[PDB]
């Protein structure tokens, strides 16, 4: 099976835009006990798959009138922060055990959840909403295999999990002449997820995550390791 380290690199391809002070602290609102006095979380972050919506939730805050002494102190320090998705993934595996452990929300882009609906649609599954964040796989037919894409220099071949459908699209245009069924899979992060943590099937290791043009565009702007 995929270990815990190689599941984390994995996930570490998305980045999740997390709304900070400026050391990168998140902003978060406190959880309550349970009714006997017990928790099961300290404190509560929203997550965001799009750097725009954090931003825009930020600026929102700034822009509000009349706020508290807290609120006003708070906004004057505020900026997202990128964060891989592996580092939070592995952050909430090892803080389990901390009744006081920070929790994540986390928000899909608006976009894609209407595309995910869509699909499901013309898959004969019509959904009145969806939970999670959707990925978008292309198969070469509804009951075929995932379509691999060519990767690095070699022959090096992987099974690409979009977080955003117009991605999916383009391999799908791609595909579709000489596979006229081939579609669109509608999947979701933590399926996904519980699959790679059950599965010893070996393929699995050819499974990558592309997140969005703007956070790939975005992750090209920084400064790397070695």
């Amino acid at each position: 099976m995929l270990s815990e380290q190689q599941i984390k690199e994995k996930l570490d391809s998305v980045p999740i835009y997390l709304v900070t002070n400026e050391k990168g602290l998140p902003l978060s609102r406190p959880l309550p006990n349970a009714p006997n006095g017990q928790k099961a979380g300290g404190s509560i972050t929203g997550a965001y798959m799009s750097r725009q919506e954090a931003q825009a939730f930020i600026n929102e805050l700034r822009n509000a009138k009349n706020k508290d002494p807290k609120m006003q102190e708070i906004v004057k320090s505020l900026q997202v922060t990128a964060v891989p998705l592996g580092v939070i993934y592995q952050q909430l595996q090892q803080t389990k055990k901390d009744p006081n452990r920070l929790l994540f929300a986390f928000k899909p882009v608006d976009q894609e959840i209407k595309g995910a609906m869509d699909l499901l649609r013309q898959s004969g599954q019509q959904v009145n909403q969806f939970k999670s964040v959707p990925m978008f796989a292309v198969r070469f037919a509804p009951d075929q295999g995932y379509v691999p894409i060519k990767v690095g220099t070699g022959n090096e071949q992987v099974v690409p999990l979009f977080l955003s459908k117009q991605d999916a699209q383009g391999l799908l245009g791609q595909v579709k002449p000489k596979h006229p069924k081939a579609d669109i899979q509608v999947l979701d992060i933590d399926g996904v997820l519980q699959t790679l943590q059950d599965k010893n099937d070996t393929w699995l290791n050819q499974v990558v995550l592309v997140p969005s043009p703007e956070s790939r565009e975005y992750i090209r702007t920084l400064p790397k390791p070695p």
